[PDB]
């Protein structure tokens, strides 16, 4: 059941601090020290999902990728976990990506020898997966995510890929964000297991209105739920449960067609001082919601499958009680039975932060709307030829970003035609 993460670029390896911190909470463990704080969990813990064991101390089954190295240098000196992301671990170059998808895909190349090296060190051959965390509207984390996700699943057949991967706001920071998203996407389609999409404009704005906090500097407090997503999928697997579920299982309850593998993700609480305040139902309701839609949604949409992840203070009764109720409340695609749609999941052990939680991967068809506005954006510059030239002249032709647009528009039709029953 053991997992290797990969995290590439600044995003993929900035979240990284959140996602660990937050495995080693969860397991006892100050990221810091390696060591353990209690050995009181240990004994009804799975630490090998995650972490390796060493005497000097506990170091993450990961990689830290990047074609530039301030990103992991800044993060790896402020927050200073010296001895957990333990510099073996850490893939360098010092090229940039410059925000070019193409650019990342192959100066990335040259790495791939010395990353598969330290990958076949690093795994048992009991390995279930990878976890490849990054953002697509960069370059690195783009092209060379990209890389990595085509790579790993040609070098592991059978064994699963599952991608985290971070849009940009509605409002893009990059300009050349809209090339970069469409082209990794095709890549994703293609080579991933399942793609667990977050979009910052979603993040920004649960962090300012739900969790209400003072103020935010650093991409960490909109990371926590990114990690927080991760690390609750998985609780499963790393602690007792009256019903656990591995990487590919999830995967096969979702994907309903082979290009359905596009979710949204979501967590119930987001603060301590609710966790007291609900119910099983409210917080299973609440992430059925755009206000928790770590995605920007309309509405619920059309869900077509999900998952949901019990954790902590969870009544089973109650869980199995509200599967009437959720259907009630939840609006599902026209083709999907009044009796399925659903996939659960019990972990015993409570998050780091709160008494109860629910998350919640859904497979919902309103992801083609926020597609469609990336088209539409990718459409603004491939028609007016802005910005094409670097991606020309880092070898992705027109030929071949109109090849990844129309694939892109494919994946929109077929969430559309699961959406529309006409
Ligand atoms: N949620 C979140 N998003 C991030 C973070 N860092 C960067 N981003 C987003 O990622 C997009 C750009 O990707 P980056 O990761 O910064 O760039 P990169 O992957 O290192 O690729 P290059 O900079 O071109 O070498 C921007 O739209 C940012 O909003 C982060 O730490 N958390
Ligand atoms: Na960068
Ligand atoms: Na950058």
């Amino acid at each position: 059941r053991e997992i290797l993460v990969l995290h590439v670029g600044q995003g993929g390896n900035q979240i990284g601090y959140n996602f660990w911190k937050t495995i080693c909470e969860e397991h006892n463990i100050d990221i810091r020290s390696n060591q353990r704080k209690s050995v009181e969990e240990d004994k009804v813990d799975y630490k090998s999902v995650f972490l390796v064991e060493a005497p000097d101390g506990f170091h993450p089954r990961a990689l830290f990728i990047d074609l530039e190295p301030l990103a992991v240098e800044f993060l790896v000196k402020e927050m200073k976990l010296g001895s957990f992301f333990s510099e073996d671990l850490m893939v360098l170059s010092y090229s940039g990506a410059h925000n070019v998808w193409s650019i990342g895909y192959q100066t990335g190349k040259k790495l791939i020898p010395v990353i598969l090296e330290k990958i076949r060190d690093t795994m048992p051959e009991t390995l279930q997966g990878f976890l490849i965390i990054h953002t697509l509207g960069g370059g690195t984390g783009s092209g060379f995510g990209s890389l990595l996700t085509e790579t790993l699943k040609k070098e592991f057949p059978g064994k699963g890929v599952l991608n985290f991967s971070v849009l940009p706001s509605e409002v893009n920071d990059v300009t050349l964000a809209p090339y970069n998203t469409v082209l990794s996407l095709n890549h994703l389609s293609r080579f991933s297991d399942l793609v667990v999409l977050f979009d910052n404009t979603a993040l920004i704005r649960i962090v300012k209105d739900q969790l209400n906090y003072p103020v935010i500097k650093q991409f960490s407090d909109l990371n926590f739920l990114i990690g927080r997503v991760m690390a609750s999928i998985t609780a499963s697997l790393r602690f007792p449960g009256p019903l656990n579920m591995d990487l590919m299982e999830m995967a096969h309850n979702l994907v309903a067609l082979p290009e359905t593998k596009f979710i949204i993700p979501s967590v119930a609480p987001l603060t301590k001082e609710e966790s007291e305040m609900s119910t099983e139902l409210d917080l299973v309701e609440r992430c059925f919601d755009p206000t928790h839609y770590m995605v920007n949604c309309s509405g619920q949409g059309k869900t077509i499958s999900s998952v949901l992840m019990f954790r902590g203070n969870i009544a089973i009764e109650n869980a199995f009680s509200i599967m009437t109720d959720i259907k009630s409340n939840v609006a599902f695609a026209p083709g999907v039975h009044p009796d399925l749609g659903l996939k659960y999941g019990i972990c015993e052990s409570a998050p780091v932060d709160f008494d109860k939680e629910v998350t919640l991967l859904s497979n919902n068809t309103i992801i083609s709307e926020v597609f469609n506005r990336v088209l539409e954006r990718f459409d603004s510059l491939f028609n007016r030829d802005w910005y094409t030239s670097d991606y020309v002249n880092a070898g992705t032709s027109k030929s071949n970003l109109k090849e990844a647009r129309d694939n892109f528009d494919r994946i929109i039709k077929i969430y559309k035609e699961i959406e529309g029953s006409q």
